[PDB]
């Protein structure tokens, strides 16, 4: 469930895939409800 482009969940929402090690696999989107949210660029997840 990779997101190919930046807005996979919406035109306005942001898609990411991250991915640090091999054990697994990360991704994240923000929902557009009220006030704007952009996809986080940070992934101290590890």
């Amino acid at each position: 469930g990779l997101c190919s482009e930046n807005g996979d969940c919406a035109a306005d929402e942001c898609c990411v895939d991250t991915v640090f090690e091999g054990d697994m696999v990360t991704r994240s989107c923000e929902k557009t409800t009220g006030n704007f949210t952009e996809c986080p660029g940070l992934t101290p997840i590890a």
